[PDB]
């Protein structure tokens, strides 16, 4: 048999089912979200890090002008100052005291400490989400994890669960995001080549050990204006610096439907943002025959001080008288109040209590004890408490959350409208025709 | 000096162009596309290749039945014999002859050969071009690699281009691809762990050397009829034969805009399918001031034989009334011819000539010869080739496609049905004043 439904993504909150066959006794079906992950599939653009901007000594040359050719290295700036006097310890570094050259060489490299402290720039995909399900069917509790694409028939033991695709994604990752120290950042980083001086992505490289480091970090040589050596710069602010001065919030205190962010791999897990549509095929040796299970005559609901809250408030005892021996299901059928309780071993013209839970303020509902179908009607209070600490277990249709009470005094009102308005009609009408 | 400018996308047949300062004399820039990539994102979803179907030793005891345990190994397929009797080599195995209990297993593994002969199964995103491109300017040419983006800085030794972003890319690679020996296809295959028998993908793994090996081939175990140790199985057909069976055409021979694709990385190289728009800012060390650059007093032009072809088929002779030796540039002002020389050496009140190739009966266009405007009348005849091998270098307009003397009857017969027209109604104005 194969039973298609549709679960809630909230993590925890068991979702409770039927499973009527024609052939067999209903059955109980429980689906639990026991964990979820989001993983995104993602590229490495770069890797950023604050720089070291290491400067070469010198080359000096004394009635003699050199240039400097190009370099491959990240920020190869290259200045040549003629005129200079350079003077180390001792006395003058060389003779031809009017005419001389000094070429300042300037280049940036990763600092010794980028190993740990490095930002690396991902390209965010489309994310499918993986759902770690648990299923107590039967007295049969399988734990699984399976794939939410509607292709994938990923399940253990003899049982086989198909995930439909997710009802709406919503990707809480940008297409642009930054991992660092094992926190995530939705920012826009420049694209490599693309390289703002003083701000993120300053000097980028395939991979922190790649000797294909670039950079457009401005450095400026100066004149030296004292008569030593040395090479004076002026340089940008350290871009990496900068944003880390500025990095707001990583995602972990940002991210919607309280997503939990973790890295190697990035996933966010324990979200809930939709429903799942699930097809189950359920073995036939959990079945039972309908002559071997016990074919209940007549029940009846009552109340007792029910509140409609996200806690267990309710508890309603079932009078029932059965023909023989032997447990049964319970279920609430509408999509409005759930039962915490899902099998009890009913013997005889007894009464059984069982805790439910609810949204609405009134409580009409289907009890299915041994699958009898029973409606039941009750008056719930609202809740004293304000905030609670557990979610709640059933979602507003607004329909039912409009209560008896209200509802017949909205009928009430609508019904003396129409009422009159259609008496003042008649009496036009019968006035016509005299 | 910034120009922009919209070259087309083709490799080969190079681009020309006249930057023109208020004050530092006309200049040319050619602007040539000399290879081009298409670098998409992808992710390795699986590997696949034949499987090995290594059947393990049974597992004969006797006087009793033992159960198998289901394990992690890819295909696991488990079955319990009854009643057997085997007979190896020097007879019987074991006593109760009539109660014994095989236990033959199965399951599935790569192949030894499967370190070549795999096909990887990536998902593809969307690609950024890349552009090797040869600019030449005075006398100055430079090679340089940019990215079509729009915001990455590709440099030469002193050149600062920006290529923005591209028309429309066409993505040959759909979302799904498959790769087997440097041959790519664009193929449909199953997600991860949604196998199926005699199809392709019904072995997965992350690796070659991944231990977590997942298949589902339609295997089966059979109870031995003759009275051997041997282990009857039957499996479906390896669904990688059958692929490679009917896998259809490769990417490098079905591909829109006819480019080569390659492997390691996966690109599409030489793909000319739009135009990219270049910002380019000129360097002023070749910006020569318009005093010492030679122009030029009268400019008359003339044009003999023009064929109108991909082939630069047509000869035009200028007579120039110049006043200073020198050189200068020469550039078409239409979109409809365009030249094959760029600079030409001027002296004095003398004749050049240029070559150039138009799409056009009509070749009504605009030469600059050395700065000023000289508009060019022709009328062009079809080739006498019908095939050649080289690409086009101009387009083709709706205005320009209809030859002069076409033009002139096709206005001649519309002006007079309008004028017709018009002098019957005027004819009606002055009966009705009449
Ligand atoms: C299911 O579980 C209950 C509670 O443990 C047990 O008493 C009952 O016999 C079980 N039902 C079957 C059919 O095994
Ligand atoms: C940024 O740096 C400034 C100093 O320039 C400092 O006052 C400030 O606290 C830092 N952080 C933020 C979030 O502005
Ligand atoms: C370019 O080269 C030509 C000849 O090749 C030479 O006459 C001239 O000096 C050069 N002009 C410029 C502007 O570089
Ligand atoms: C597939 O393999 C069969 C052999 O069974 C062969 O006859 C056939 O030509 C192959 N190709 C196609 C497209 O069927």
């Amino acid at each position: 048999f194969e039973h298609a439904t549709t679960v809630p993504n909230v993590p925890g909150i068991p979702y409770k089912a039927l499973v009527e066959r024609a052939g067999y006794a209903p059955l109980n079906l429980e689906i639990t979200v026991v964990s979820s992950e989001l993983t995104p599939s993602t590229n490495k653009e770069y890797v950023t890090c604050k720089f070291h901007t290491v400067v070469p000594s010198p080359q000096v040359k004394c009635c003699g002008s050199l240039e400097c050719k190009a370099s491959s290295k990240a920020d190869y700036t290259c200045r040549v100052f003629g005129g200079v006097y350079p003077f180390m310890w001792g006395g003058a570094q060389c003779f031809c005291d009017s005419e001389n050259t000094q070429l300042s060489e300037a280049y940036v490299e990763f600092a010794p400490d980028c190993t740990i402290d490095h930002a690396v720039a991902l390209k965010v995909h489309t994310a499918a989400l993986k759902v770690g399900l648990r299923i107590v069917y039967g007295n049969t509790t399988a734990r699984l994890d399976t794939f939410v694409n509607g292709v994938t028939p990923g399940s253990s033991r003899d049982l086989k669960v198909i995930a439909g695709p997710i009802s709406a994604a919503f990707s809480p990752f940008d297409h642009k995001v930054v991992i660092r120290k094992g926190l995530v950042y939705n920012y826009d980083f420049p694209e490599y080549g693309a390289m703002n001086p003083g701000a993120f992505g300053d000097i980028q490289a395939s991979s922190l050990d790649a000797t294909d480091i670039v950079a457009r970090t401005d450095i400026r040589l100066l004149k030296p204006s004292v008569k030593n050596i040395h090479v004076p710069y002026t340089q940008a602010v350290s871009g990496y610096e900068m944003w880390k001065n500025n990095s707001g919030r990583p995602l972990q205190e940002t991210a919607p439907f309280g997503c939990k962010i973790e890295v190697e791999p990035l996933r966010a897990t324990n979200c809930a943002y939709g429903h799942i549509p699930i097809s189950i095929d359920i073995p036939d040796a959990a079945f039972v025959r309908s002559s071997e299970s016990p074919t209940i005559l007549e029940v009846s609901c009552t109340v007792a001080d029910c509140i409609y809250s996200a806690d267990f408030g309710g508890s309603l005892t079932l009078q029932y008288k059965a023909n023989r021996e032997g447990h049964c299901p319970v279920h609430s059928h509408s999509t409005t109040a759930v039962l915490k309780e899902a099998t009890t071993h009913v013997t005889a013209t007894g009464s059984i209590t069982l805790h439910f839970s609810t949204s609405s303020p009134q409580a009409n509902f289907i009890v299915s004890l041994c699958g009898k179908k029973t409606t039941c009607n009750a008056e719930c209070k609202p809740p004293a408490d304000h905030i609670i600490g557990e979610p709640h277990k059933v979602d507003q249709e607004f329909q039912a959350a409009v209560s008896k009470t209200s509802w017949n005094w909205l009928l009430a009102l609508f019904g003396g409208a129409s009422s009159l308005i259609v008496v003042g009609l008649i009496v036009l009408v019968c006035s016509s025709m005299l």
